[PDB]
């Protein structure tokens, strides 16, 4: 319900690393092909996402993700605080990859699907979309 | 005034390029660096931002750069229309510069910086933020 958290977690396929960032309230995602599973990504990641979204905390499915000195200096700047497990589900993964297979013959790159897939998922009305949930969730919250 | 109406454009800093997208309607931006100034990284960039905002229109201040198969197959499959200018104003590449400007120190990549910036920006109050002029102009949209 909260309008500021967001899930960040990283997948595989084709040999290759997604970032998948998901806004739990809505299901809205944002995701990427990052060229390796760094720190260094995370953190150029989440400076935007906070740019483009209000985030006030982040959640993971692997707190290792986050102790870089690279990604608490973005959530530093940025003012995201970790929400810890120490401290309800998800599996958008998979069904992010779902439609990644559905797609990826209408693409070269494995990238491209990716965002292709976004797209998709974030317009499928079934009720709002994701994407209209998310912004009548922070509209709602700031009047 | 219209909801789904973005312009793009690419700047240059540091002997670099940086595409930006502004959301006419709220001021609202998006920008990134790219690594050259192609087809093929406007034609990502366009399918990134689709899946994220409705872009229904583009326009641009330099129109060769819809040229490209790669970026017309991008608005074809995310279904943009072009604005054409055959067919108020912005400078908004300064603001954005400006804001670069003044957060360059506090990293060491230009990449970097632009988040940086583009966070600023959109948080600024002044009377809401373009984030929240965003979202509001989206949502009553919808509703
Ligand atoms: C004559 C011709 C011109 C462009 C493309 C092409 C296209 C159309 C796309 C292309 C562009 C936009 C698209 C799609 C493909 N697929 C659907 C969504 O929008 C892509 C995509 O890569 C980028 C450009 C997105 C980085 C790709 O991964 O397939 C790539 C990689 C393409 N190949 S290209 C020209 O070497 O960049 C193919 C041909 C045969
Ligand atoms: C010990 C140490 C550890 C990390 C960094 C560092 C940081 C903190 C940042 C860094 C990370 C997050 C940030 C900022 C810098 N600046 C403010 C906003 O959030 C960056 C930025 O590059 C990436 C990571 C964003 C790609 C940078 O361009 O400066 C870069 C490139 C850094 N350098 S590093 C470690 O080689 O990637 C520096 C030191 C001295």
């Amino acid at each position: 319900c909260s309008p500021g958290i967001w899930q960040l977690d990283c997948t595989h396929l084709e040999g290759k690393v997604i970032l998948v960032a998901v806004h739990v309230a809505s299901g809205y995602i944002e995701a990427e092909v990052i060229p390796a599973e760094t720190g260094q990504e995370t953190a150029y990641f989440l400076l935007k996402l906070a740019g483009r979204w209000p985030v006030k905390t982040v959640h993971t499915d692997n707190g290792s993700n986050f102790t870089s000195t690279t990604v608490k200096a973005a959530c530093w700047w940025a003012g995201i605080k970790q929400e810890f497990g120490i401290p309800v589900i998800e599996s958008m993964n998979k069904e992010l990859k779902k439609i990644i297979g559905q797609v990826r013959d209408q693409a070269e790159h494995l990238k491209t699907a990716v965002q292709m897939a976004v797209f998709i998922h974030n317009k499928k009305r079934k009720g709002y979309s994701a994407g209209e949930r998310i912004v009548d969730i922070i509209a709602t919250d700031i009047q």
